C-alpha cells in the first residue's frame, strides 16, 4: 500500500480499482490523494481521446486541468500534440512521471500554471476541461450547479477556453444540472453530451461543443 493510500479508509476503493484507473498501473504509475479520487478511469478517458480524434482538428489540444495524466496520457496516445496545463507542481511531476510509463511523455508540454491565466494566450486546436469539482464531496449535492459549486466558476473556465477555440471538451459531474451544461454552448451553439460509464456503473459527463 502506497503512503496515501494506507493513510485514509475512503482511498481503498481507488487502491481497488488501480487498474481501471491505469492498466499500466504497475510498471511505476504514481497519484496523490487528489489524484487519486479525480483522475479520469482508463478506458472512459481512451474513449473520449478516441471522440476528439474522430471529431475535432485534432493535432493540437490543451488539458487545461490535466491532474496525473489520466486524460493528458490517452491524448497523447492518440498521437495528438498535448499542452498539460496543472496550478499544482506536485501533479505535473506524476503527470510526467505517469506519461513515461505509457510511454509518451515526448508527445506532451508540461506547464505548471494556473489555466485562468494562461488562456488567454493559449492556441490550439481543441480544449479539454477536467477542473476541480471538490473532492469526493461533490455527489453529496442533489444537483451539481457549475456556476456556485465549482472554483473556479464552471462558466469562466468555458469563457476563457472560447478565447482559444470553439472546440471544447468539458468533463463533469454525473449529477451535474444539464440544463446549464447545455446553456454553455450559447445562442444556437452546438453541444453533444454522453454519459460515461465503468462496468455498467454512471460515473461521470462528458459534453462536447463546437463542430
Ligand atoms: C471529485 N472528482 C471525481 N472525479 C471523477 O469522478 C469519478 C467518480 O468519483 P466518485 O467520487 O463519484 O466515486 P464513485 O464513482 O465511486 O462514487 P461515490 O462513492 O458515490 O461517491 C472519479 O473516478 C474521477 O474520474 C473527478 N474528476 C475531476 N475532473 N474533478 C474532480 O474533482 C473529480
Ligand atoms: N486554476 C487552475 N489551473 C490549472 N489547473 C488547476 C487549476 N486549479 C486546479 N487545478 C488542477 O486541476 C486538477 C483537477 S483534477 C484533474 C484530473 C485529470 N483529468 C486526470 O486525468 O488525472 C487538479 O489536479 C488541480 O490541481
Amino acid at each position: 500500500l502506497p503512503p496515501e493510500i494506507a493513510a485514509v479508509p475512503e482511498l481503498a476503493k481507488y487502491w481497488a480499482q488501480r487498474y481501471r484507473l491505469f492498466s499500466r498501473f504497475d510498471d511505476g504509475i504514481k497519484l496523490d490523494r487528489e489524484g487519486w479520487f479525480s483522475v479520469t478511469p482508463e478506458k472512459i478517458a481512451e474513449h473520449i481521446a478516441g471522440r476528439v480524434s474522430q471529431s475535432f482538428k485534432c493535432d493540437v489540444v490543451v488539458d487545461a486541468f490535466c491532474g496525473v495524466g489520466g486524460n493528458t496520457i490517452q491524448f497523447a496516445l492518440t498521437g495528438m500534440r498535448v499542452i498539460a496545463i496543472d496550478i499544482d507542481p506536485v501533479k505535473i511531476a506524476l503527470a510526467r512521471n505517469n506519461a513515461e510509463v505509457y510511454g509518451i511523455a515526448d508527445k506532451i508540454e508540461f506547464i505548471c500554471g494556473d489555466f485562468l491565466l494562461l488562456a488567454s494566450f493559449l492556441k490550439a486546436d481543441v480544449v479539454f476541461l477536467s477542473p476541480p469539482w471538490g473532492g469526493p464531496d461533490y455527489a453529496t449535492a442533489e444537483t451539481f450547479d457549475i456556476r456556485t459549486m465549482m472554483s473556479p466558476d464552471g462558466f469562466e473556465i468555458f469563457r476563457l477556453s472560447k478565447k482559444i477555440t470553439n472546440n471544447i471538451v468539458y468533463f463533469l459531474p454525473r449529477n451535474a444540472d444539464i440544463d446549464q451544461v447545455a446553456s454553455l454552448a450559447g445562442p444556437g451553439g452546438q453541444v453533444e453530451i454522453e454519459q460515461n460509464f465503468l462496468n455498467n456503473k454512471l460515473k461521470t459527463i462528458t459534453a462536447y461543443f463546437g463542430d
